[PDB]
């Protein structure tokens, strides 16, 4: 149970007090439970209780996570969209927004593995879920200009990175030898061609982001729930389903620099990709499984075909983020090695692919 800061302490106990109804409103500073859950320099997580030996007076939550923050038209977007999933029952409840972060639900979980999102009850679930957020309705700006308006943005910063360190120069120097201004239109030329409807897209469907509910664990259906959806935007439907199918190459857990493993052979079969379409379309459009078996075929075929070539652009996106973040973060990750990690499936699929 590590403790925070003074500071925080009595910052969290106030927020707490004032934000939440019932028995926080009159909670002693003496009696305040919080613990970290995650550190950091931006959006630390506190879990903050009730003693308990105090009686709730209604239903008021015994515990409830703290999010600090630490531009403000990012901040209304997040803070609306996150509200919105929490009324529909599809993330965790808001208790309260304030300029330095947020209070929400406290959900009993752990996060999923890497290994755990090819187990078909997790695969099916992961779908289910997912193409429930692309039915969402949200009050966002439904032209799909995200993915490439990211991906220019990204190139542009990219191609003018200074590295003083000599790794890092010498890492550059081979990601941009392959051209990545053409083949970045290459990619949009054949994403042209490809049909993708434009959903409401969570663009980060990471084990690290899914929550396997505590107690649910041997439950066969609804045991997960997706969660930090601070990427989400309208978006290429194939992109959501493509990246989640690339994050089952990369494991973020090895303990060792780079501080990931990569492995080519992890990415879905065709069967096991099959299996998780199979489980999405149905909660997509809920008479698809009416249709003809040759017509849901089809169906299948031709989602197969769009998500793997939008797997391209995770690859490529995600490759061109992590220069950046070798430029600009603040944190020990091996952001070169990712993403050359990320550009060699970039080719390595182009070519299965036959483009
Ligand atoms: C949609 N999109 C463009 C983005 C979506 C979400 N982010 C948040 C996002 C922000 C920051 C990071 C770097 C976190 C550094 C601290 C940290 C270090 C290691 C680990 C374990 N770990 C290591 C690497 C890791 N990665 C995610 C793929 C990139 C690699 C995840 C977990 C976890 C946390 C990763 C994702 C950024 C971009």
């Amino acid at each position: 149970d590590e403790q925070p800061e003074p500071r925080t302490r009595r910052r969290a106990y106030l927020w707490c007090k004032e934000f939440l109804p019932g028995a926080w409103r009159g909670l002693r500073e003496d009696e305040f439970h919080i613990s970290v859950i995650r550190g950091g320099l931006s959006n630390m997580l506190f879990q903050c209780s009730l003693p308990d030996t105090t009686a709730t007076l209604g239903d008021e939550p015994r515990k409830v996570l703290l999010r600090l923050y630490g531009g403000a038209e990012a901040m209304v977007l997040e803070s609306v969209m996150f509200a919105i999933l929490a009324e529909r029952s599809l993330g965790p409840k808001l208790y309260g927004i304030f300029p330095q972060g947020r209070l929400e639900q406290f959900i009993p979980s752990r996060r999923l593995d890497t290994e755990e999102l090819s187990l078909p009850d997790i695969s099916a679930e992961i779908a289910e879920k997912m193409a429930t957020f692309h039915g969402m309705k949200m009050p966002f700006n439904k032209e799909p200009k995200w993915l490439f308006g990211t991906m220019e943005k990204y190139l542009k910063e990219v191609l003018r990175i200074k590295f003083t360190e000599e790794s890092r120069i010498k890492k550059l120097h081979k990601l941009l030898s392959y051209n990545l201004p053409l083949e970045l239109e290459n990619l949009r030329s054949l994403l042209e061609s490809t049909p993708s409807p434009v959903v409401f897209c969570h663009n980060d469907c990471q084990e690290g982001n899914i929550l396997l509910l505590e107690g649910r664990e041997n439950s066969e259906k609804q045991k997960l729930m997706l969660i930090d959806f601070e990427y989400s935007s309208y978006n290429y439907r194939g992109f959501d389903i493509g990246n989640h199918f690339c994050e089952w190459m990369y494991d973020y857990s090895y303990e060792k620099y780079p501080f990931f493993r990569a492995n080519i052979r992890k990415y879905p079969t065709k069967k096991q990709q099959l299996h998780f379409i199979s489980s999405y379309l149905p909660a997509f459009q809920n008479d698809f499984e009416n249709l003809s078996t040759e017509e849901k075929s089809i169906i299948k075929e031709e989602m197969l075909l769009e998500v793997n070539r939008f797997a391209l652009a995770s690859h490529f996106l995600w490759g061109l983020w992590s220069i950046v973040q070798a430029k600009i973060s603040s944190i020990e990750f091996g952001y070169m090695d990712y993403a050359q990690a990320r550009f060699d499936a970039y080719f390595h699929q182009k070519r299965k692919l036959g483009v």
